[PDB]
């Protein structure tokens, strides 16, 4: 994955969505590098640098601890992308950036980042129509199950919006995420989205690796069978 001159095709980025790690240094008690690594290693297909909060690294150590998140995703041939720092995205050259409603507008982002991957946090329809207007390339829809690894999220919505979206006839790029576990992935592969994103599943994981190996091999069965 290299410098993008032109905007990822719809195709190659339901791919990525597949199994999507998010993590920051704060949402394990184990080494944090490592655990990326072990994700990567298990099979994660996309993972995004999430670094926020309290106990949360800033300054030079932040962006420090970014830089050799993006060398393992390098390693492992993983895109890496950056959650609400436009200009970390910019300055480290990720292969994108992830924004929420509260954050910079969709518009203002797509003009700073060229072809970049960029992703939208939608929890209503009108948002992921508004994102995919702005030029998103995916959206986030969720949460789906309960999470407090966020502490500000929007009320439970299940896959209803994924379901919505798909008979709406958009097509759009869809991740379900909030609270998914291997257990309960299944059925947001099956309500029409491209992938599961997830923190705590696997960064507080016994075995992070495993876990991974796992939600791999579930949603491509899933993805196939739907
Ligand atoms: C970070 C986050 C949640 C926490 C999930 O934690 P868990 O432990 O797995 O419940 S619930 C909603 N968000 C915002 C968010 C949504 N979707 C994505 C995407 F689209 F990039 F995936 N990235 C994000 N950063
Ligand atoms: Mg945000």
């Amino acid at each position: 994955h290299g410098i993008r001159m032109t905007r990822i095709s719809r195709e190659m980025m339901k791919e990525l969505l597949s199994v999507y790690f998010i993590m920051g240094s704060n949402n394990t008690k184990a080494d944090p590098v490592t655990v990326v690594q072990k994700a990567l290693k298990g099979g994660a297909t996309l993972y995004q640098f999430r670094e926020k909060g309290g106990d949360a690294l800033t300054g030079e150590a932040r962006i420090k601890f970014a830089e050799k998140a993006q060398a393992a995703c390098r390693e492992a041939g993983v895109p890496f992308i950056v959650n609400d720092d436009v200009e970390l995205a910019l300055n480290l050259k990720a292969d994108g950036i992830h924004i929420g409603q509260e954050d910079a507008n969709a518009k203002e982002v797509r003009a700073a980042i060229g072809d970049m991957i960029l992703g939208v946090s939608a929890h209503t329809m009108s948002e992921v129509k508004q994102a995919e207007e702005d030029g998103a390339d995916y959206v986030g829809l969720g949460p789906i199950y309960p999470t407090e690894t966020k502490k500000d999220t929007r009320a439970v919505q299940g896959v209803s919006l994924i379901e919505a979206v798909r008979r709406q006839g958009i097509s759009i790029p869809i991740v379900g995420i909030g609270g998914i576990t291997i257990d309960n992935a299944a059925p947001v592969i099956q309500a029409g989205a491209d992938g599961v994103s997830m923190i705590s599943a696997i960064s507080q994981a016994e075995d992070p690796e495993s876990a991974a190996r796992k939600f791999r091999e579930e949603i491509q069965t899933y993805k196939t069978g739907r």
